[PDB]
């Protein structure tokens, strides 16, 4: 009871040990002289001994399907103790890789959700949500909601406050995502919320008014979808932008095209309907504006800014569109759909 005591974060003979966490060893009544961990080819795992010699931990990722042997020696005024244990890590049936948006270091608008897309259908949505650590500053409540079996989103109840830093750590390596599916790797992203930019298209006036931090900076006459093919009402998140693109219904050479739905709504240059803009809806659902105004939008609106459509004869944009997240009421969004 006077020689050093050694503890570890893993148990001898354990199987299915998950590789999401480092392995640690601690000494009491003594100091660790040396600690090694090797795989079944005798290859060491990197680790670090604290300055005080009381704690050691691994410092790189352990692999799947591996047996590791831990050897530790501790010394203290009461003598020495050397101890050994072996354990075996998870053996996945399959791996899945995550992909996070928005991109790292980006500045985005006040509508931009955090988006985590997997390359496999996730059986245990709750395990995936628990593995995704989102930090906000200033802190704000948000919640997860799945758009489909492969992609989860996170957002606050209200649009983001400009100046908010968002850090996203997708810690899916070594996590069991159900049905033997484990995370292939971790991913991260950090981004910032820029200025509040909200462009409202009112079908009663046929004007698209862009407001930055609440104040009108641009009015644009528009022509939206004709009655046969109306523009849906609702809140749309700004996506990608293209200088020139081939707009095709099977999914008209079009310039200055800013996408606002996965369903194919764009704000774009429509020289052919300039006389109708401000008066008569004429498109297939796109917000047609002048070549000039389209380029203004392309230049001054960024991913994550908002377009709100109101008072059209259409219905509402679906909340699971891809860019329609805000159309899901908060009680529904927050309750989530993990089960």
């Amino acid at each position: 009871l006077l020689v050093p005591k050694l503890t570890a974060s893993v148990t001898d003979g354990a199987v299915g040990v998950t590789v999401d966490a480092p392995v640690s060893v601690t000494a009491a009544d003594g100091v660790l002289a040396a600690v090694t961990m090797v795989n079944d080819n005798g290859r060491p795992v990197a680790g670090r001994l604290s300055p005080d010699g009381l704690r050691w931990s691994t410092t790189e990722q352990l692999g799947y399907n591996r047996r590791y042997t831990l050897n530790a020696t501790a010394l203290g005024l009461g003598g020495a103790a050397t101890r050994q244990l072996t354990f075996q890590t998870s053996s996945p049936a399959h791996l899945t890789m995550p992909y996070v948006m928005p991109g790292d270091g980006e500045v985005v608008g006040v509508g931009e959700p955090v988006a985590i897309r997997f390359d496999e259908n996730i059986a245990d949505r709750g395990a995936a949500e628990k593995a995704i650590k989102i930090t906000t500053n200033p802190p704000v409540e948000g919640a997860f909601y799945w758009l489909n079996n492969r992609e989860v989103r996170w957002r606050p109840e209200h649009f983001w406050k400009p100046g908010t830093a968002v850090d996203v750590a997708v810690n899916t390596y070594g996590v069991d995502l159900g049905e033997g599916m484990f995370g292939e790797d971790n991913v991260q992203t950090h981004f910032t919320i820029g200025d509040e930019v909200i462009a409202t298209a009112d079908d009663n006036t046929k004007i698209l008014t862009v407001r930055v931090n609440g104040e009108v900076v641009k009015s644009m006459p528009t022509s939206m979808g004709k009655d046969s093919t109306p523009t849906a009402n609702g809140i749309y998140i700004v996506g990608s932008r293209y200088k020139h693109i081939i707009m095709d219904s099977s999914t008209t050479d079009v310039d200055w095209a800013t996408q606002i739905s996965y369903s194919g709504v764009f704000v774009h240059s429509a020289p052919w309907s300039v006389g109708a803009q401000g008066h008569t809806n004429t498109s297939h659902g796109c917000l047609n504006v002048s070549p000039s105004n389209a380029q203004w939008f392309y230049d001054h609106v960024k991913r994550g800014d908002i377009v709100e459509v109101v008072n059209t004869v259409g219905g509402t944009l679906p909340g699971i569109d891809g860019l329609g997240d805000w159309n899901i009421p908060w009680d529904q969004w927050r309750a989530g759909n993990a089960k």
